[PDB]
C-alpha cells in the first residue's frame, strides 16, 4: 500500500509533540499543556521545515476512562484536517501522529488504554493526514501482551500506508524481549512482513540505568539488517532529574527531588551533541522532551529550539545523513547477541563511553557499533556477543582497534564523514576543556572546546567552513537560595505549572543568557593569513573572531568568544 509520507536520509522527520490538558478536558475545553494550539503551532513552524515535521498528539493526563482519548483525538484530527493556509486560502490538512500506547497502556497510567485497533483503523481511513501512530516508554511496565499489541499496531499501519513508531530503551532487556527473547514472537513475525512501515527509536529518559549506548547500537543494527525502515532517538531533558543533578557543575546529588527545576537545567547545546549520535549513524527521526523547554510554549519557539534544534535539523536536511548503503560499507564489526547478558550499558564504558550514565560518546573511532538481539537470525565481521573478543573491556578495544584505525589525536569526541570533522567535548557536568588534532589532508587543525560545545568543520575548495554551537543559558536563577545539594533538595517545588510560567516569564523573555566563552582553532601548514567570510550566528552572542598568525610556523590561532550558534568560512 502506498506510504503516506517518506521518512529517510533525504526526508528526515522531526516529531512535534502536543500534550493534552486533562483538567481542561474535564471542563469541556480542548487545550494543550504550555498553551500551544494545533493550528498556531503548525503555522509557526518555518515553511522550509513543514515538509519534514509532523504534529505528535499525546494524551498526557486526559481522564483515565473510556472515550476521553478518542474524544480529544477526533477533535484535533478534525482541526488538522480542515486547516486553511491563509496566505494561499487552500485547505492544507496538517500531518498528524497519534500516541496510542504508553506505560504498558495500564488503565491506572493512561487514557490511551481505551484506544482500540479498530478505532485506529477507522481513523486512518477517515484522515489521509494521519501519517502514523506512536508507542513510547514501556520498559518499566512491560505488559503481558505488549508484543502482540505492537504487531497489531504495525499491521494496521502497514494496511493503511502509515508508520508505527516505537520509542523504547533497553531497560530490563526491553528491545530483546520485543523481538522474542522470552518467547513472545508476535512482533518479530510482524516485522518480517511489515518492517517497511516500522520506525524504531531510542528513548533516553532512564539515564540512571545507563542503557543509552546499547539501545542506540540496537536501533542502528535493526535498521542495517532490515528489521526497521529507519531509526532515530527521543532525547529527554528529564535525564537530569533521573540522575539527580542540580545547578550546572555544582557538587552533590539531590536525587529525584526537584523535577521541574531539573528538566530545565540540561545545557541547550548538549541536545545537539545527543542528536549527532543519531545523524552520524544514519538515524533520521528526532523527538524531544520536556516539550516546554525543547520546543516552546504559546506557539513560540524556545531558545533551545531556535538556536540548537532548528539549526541542527536544517543541517541534516541540507546534508542528508549517511545512507544505509554507506553506513553498511563503513561497518567493520556487527554484534549478534543480548547486551543484557553482558552488563548492558556497561559493555561500552571505557570502550567509547566515559561513564555508565551518559548520552554521549568519548571517541568516534568505532562510531556506534551496530547490534541485533540474539533471538534474531543473521541473515564486515558478524560476531557473537559471547565470543572471546568481547569478554572484557580490554579485549573489546584490542579487537576493535585492529579493525577501526585511530584517525585523530586527543581526548575529545571526533568523527569524520567525507570532508567533514564532527567534534564535541564529551563532559556532562564537569567543567573540563578538551582538545583534539584533526587532519583533512595535508591541513592539520587543533581545537580546544569547553563542555557543551560541538562543531562541524568542512574542508572546502578555498579553505574551511565552520559551524559551531555552544549555546548554554544561565540556569543558576532556578537554583537561587541553595548553597549546597542539601539546601537545593529542600527548595520549594517549582511545579509543572510553575515551570511553564517560568518559561513564559524568564526564558521566552527576560532571558538570562550565559557568558561568552572561548573556543580555539589552530590551523597548521598555512602559507598566509586566512580571511573570515559569511560570519553569522545567534543575535548578540559573539565577538568578531581574533586571528594570530605565526608566519614562520605556518600556523594561525583563531580565538572565538561566544555563546550560541555560529558559522563562517576561512579562505586560505
Ligand atoms: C508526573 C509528571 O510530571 N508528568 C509529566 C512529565 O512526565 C514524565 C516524567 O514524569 C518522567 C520522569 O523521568 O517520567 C516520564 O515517564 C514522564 O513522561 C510521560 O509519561 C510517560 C509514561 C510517557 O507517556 C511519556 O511520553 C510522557 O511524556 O513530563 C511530561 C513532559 O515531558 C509531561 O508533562 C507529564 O505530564
Amino acid at each position: 500500500v502506498d506510504k503516506r509520507r517518506e521518512i529517510n536520509n533525504e526526508h528526515p522527520l522531526l516529531m512535534m509533540p502536543l500534550y493534552a490538558n486533562g483538567e481542561e478536558f474535564n471542563q469541556g475545553k480542548y487545550t494543550f499543556w504550555g498553551g500551544d494550539t494545533l493550528t498556531g503551532k503548525w503555522e509557526n513552524i518555518p515553511d522550509d521545515l513543514k515538509p519534514y515535521t509532523v504534529i505528535q498528539l499525546h494524551p498526557d493526563d486526559l481522564p483515565k476512562r473510556d472515550g476521553a482519548a478518542r474524544d480529544f483525538y477526533e477533535h484535533m484530527l478534525e482541526e488538522a484536517a480542515k486547516y486553511v493556509n491563509p496566505k494561499t486560502g487552500k485547505n492544507e490538512p496538517i500531518p498528524v501522529i497519534l500516541t496510542v500506547y504508553t506505560a504498558g497502556n495500564m488503565p491506572y497510567y493512561t487514557s490511551a488504554h481505551w484506544l482500540s485497533t479498530s478505532w485506529i483503523d477507522k481513523m486512518y481511513q477517515k484522515y489521509p493526514n494521519l501519517h502514523g501512530i506512536f508507542s513510547t516508554e514501556n520498559y518499566w511496565i512491560w505488559a503481558n501482551d505488549i508484543e502482540n499489541k505492537a504487531a497489531d499496531y504495525l499491521k494496521v499501519s502497514a494496511k493503511n500506508g502509515g508508520y508505527f513508531i516505537w520509542a523504547e530503551q533497553n531497560n530490563g532487556s526491553a528491545i530483546e524481549k520485543a523481538f522474542g527473547k522470552n518467547g513472545k514472537i508476535a512482533f518479530q513475525k510482524s516485522v518480517d512482513k511489515y518492517w517497511k512501515n516500522l520506525i524504531f527509536m531510542f528513548k533516553n529518559t532512564p539515564a540512571a540505568e545507563g542503557n543509552d549506548s546499547t539501545t542506540e547500537s540496537y536501533m542502528k543494527g535493526l535498521w542495517l539488517s532490515n528489521h526497521t525502515y529507519q531509526w532515530g532517538g527521543l532525547m529527554d531533558t528529564w535525564k537530569w532529574y533521573e540522575t539527580g543533578k542540580w545547578k550546572l557543575f555544582a557538587s552533590g546529588n539531590i536525587g529525584k527531588s526537584q523535577g521541574d527545576r531539573q528538566w530545565l537545567t540540561e545545557p541547550e547545546s548538549m541536545l545537539g551533541e545527543e542528536a549527532l549520535g543519531v545523524y552520524l549513524n544514519g538515524g533520521v527521526v528526532y523527538n524531544f522532551e520536556h516539550p516546554a523547554y525543547t520546543y516552546g510554549v504559546n506557539n513560540k519557539e524556545s531558545l533551545l529550539f531556535s538556536e540548537v534544534i532548528k539549526e541542527f535539523f536544517r543541517y541534516v536536511i541540507a546534508h542528508p545523513a549517511p545512507s544505509k548503503e554507506k553506513v553498511l560499507e563503513d561497518t567493520k564489526v556487527f554484534i549478534h547477541g543480548d547486551y543484557s547478558n553482558k552488563g548492558n550499558g556497561k559493555f561500552f564504558v571505557n570502550v567509547n563511553t566515559d561513564r555508565e550514565q551518559t548520552p554521549l560518546y568519548m571517541t568516534g573511532r568505532y562510531n556506534v557499533i551496530p547490534a541485533i538481539p540474539g533471538v534474531l537470525k543473521t541473515d564486515i565481521q558478524i560476531k557473537e556477543i559471547t565470543s572471546p573478543e568481547f569478554s572484557s573491556t580490554q579485549a573489546r578495544k584490542e579487537y576493535l582497534n585492529k579493525l577501526y584505525p585511530m584517525n585523530y589525536e586527543g581526548d575529545i569526541f571526533a568523527q569524520k564523514l567525507d570532508n567533514r570533522w564532527f567534534v564535541y567535548n564529551y563532559k556532562v557536568n564537569e567543567n573540563v576543556k578538551q582538545t583534539g588534532k584533526l587532519k583533512f589532508n595535508s591541513l592539520e587543525m587543533n581545537v580546544e572546546f569547553e563542555p557543551h560545545t560541538y562543531g562541524i568543520f568542512e574542508r572546502i575548495s578555498n579553505g574551511l567552513k565552520v559551524n559551531l554551537n555552544n549555546f548554554r543559558t544561565n540556569k543558576d536563577s532556578l537554583w537561587s537560595n541553595a548553597q549546597d545539594a542539601n539546601q537545593a533538595k529542600k527548595l520549594p517545588q517549582l511545579t509543572k505549572k510553575g515551570a511553564i510560567k517560568w518559561i513564559e516569564e524568564h526564558y521566552i523573555k527576560d532571558t538570562q543568557f550565559g557568558e561568552k566563552r572561548v573556543t580555539k582553532i589552530v590551523l597548521r601548514g598555512i602559507d598566509k593569513l586566512p580571511t573570515i567570510h559569511s560570519l553569522s550566528g545567534t543575535n548578540n552572542s559573539y565577538d568578531q573572531p581574533s586571528l594570530n598568525f605565526d608566519q614562520k610556523n605556518h600556523m594561525v590561532t583563531i580565538t572565538i568568544n561566544s555563546n550560541g550558534n555560529l558559522e563562517f568560512e576561512l579562505h586560505f
